[PDB]
């Protein structure tokens, strides 16, 4: 049994930050639905590209429940993840069920607007912390990729091979991760 | 007057190699058009990210020439590049102009098959090499970016944050570079 995510694609996501978690997933072996929050209509991500969903979030939810749920960043994108009701009903089930949480760059705002993970250790991009931190709800560290509880957050789109690596350590294991990882040619 | 690139999309080519030069290079302020090789039609990539690109490669060179031509790799991709006509006289223009050519991964085999920048030093992935290097017609490189005359090149999908800065500081200078690189927290 293949392990299942649901990337969450809303408009002004960073792209990076949507493609690099979904590549390096489906290299792992994971059945990843890239799922439209708007609908199944293509989505105009924060640098203007544009990418096609495979599915909307209204019937990707019904697929569910997920291995892991993955918000990427880009601060209009998780904006829109932030005002999402369907997004806070993923969010709480998939809390609940005790499943895997990811979110990156500002990503992890949206954990703190459905009320997500309170009391986890979290990173956020630099900028985006202040946002993270009102109310104290959650203890911020500076680590490229954090994971505690249910909660794995990462900083930046330079931070995004290692948060997708984290995804795939988390689910596939250690050794899965490293057979990913080489042939990335990463530093 | 912003410089322009052209990246030129296949079906097959890695999503992160093309998504990250993209997003990478507008940052910097450089005017990026996403070309599809096809045509105007979405194009599935590598691991099966569709992305609508911005123009048919047929019309977006008519709006030529550019300041760099970009390759992303894929190897399905990076096939599908080697066998274009219209690949090859984009690049034979480029080079007769002295314009940058950059090639990403297995990108870079696409400069073979068009005969371009032979003698320059190159890199590719190191599963691409012994294509790239039949008949010895450029000198082998491990760099993870490398340029020479004409021609930038780079290895991979985690390579590519270095290709694209690579690309931004030819075009717009070292100090550009550094800016569009902080807020991206790379290692
Ligand atoms: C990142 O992709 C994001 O989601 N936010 C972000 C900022 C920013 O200003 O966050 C508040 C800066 C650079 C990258 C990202
Ligand atoms: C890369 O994205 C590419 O274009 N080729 C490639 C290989 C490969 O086998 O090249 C021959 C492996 C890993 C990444 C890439
Ligand atoms: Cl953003
Ligand atoms: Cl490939």
């Amino acid at each position: 049994a293949s392990k299942r995510a649901l990337v969450i694609l809303a408009k002004g996501a960073e792209e990076m930050e949507t493609v690099i978690p979904v590549d390096v997933m489906r290299r792992a072996g994971i059945k990843v639905t890239v799922a439209g929050l708007a609908g199944k209509d293509p989505v105009q991500c924060s640098r203007d590209v544009v990418i096609c969903p495979d599915a909307s979030l209204e019937d990707a939810k019904k697929e569910g429940p997920y291995d892991v749920v993955v918000l990427p960043g880009g601060n209009l994108g998780a904006q829109n993840l932030s005002e999402s009701a369907a997004v806070k009903e993923i969010l709480k089930e998939q809390e609940n069920r005790k499943g895997l949480i990811a979110a990156i760059c500002a990503g992890p705002t949206a954990l703190l607007a459905h009320e997500i993970g309170f009391g986890s250790k979290v990173t956020t991009h630099p900028l985006a912390k202040d946002k993270m931190m009102n109310g104290g709800h959650y203890t911020y560290s500076e680590n490229r990729v954090e994971k505690d509880g249910l909660i794995l957050t990462s900083r930046g789109p330079g931070t995004s091979f290692e948060f997708a690596l984290a995804i795939v350590e988390a689910l596939n294991g250690k050794e899965v991760a490293a057979q990913v990882k080489a042939p990335l040619v990463l530093k």
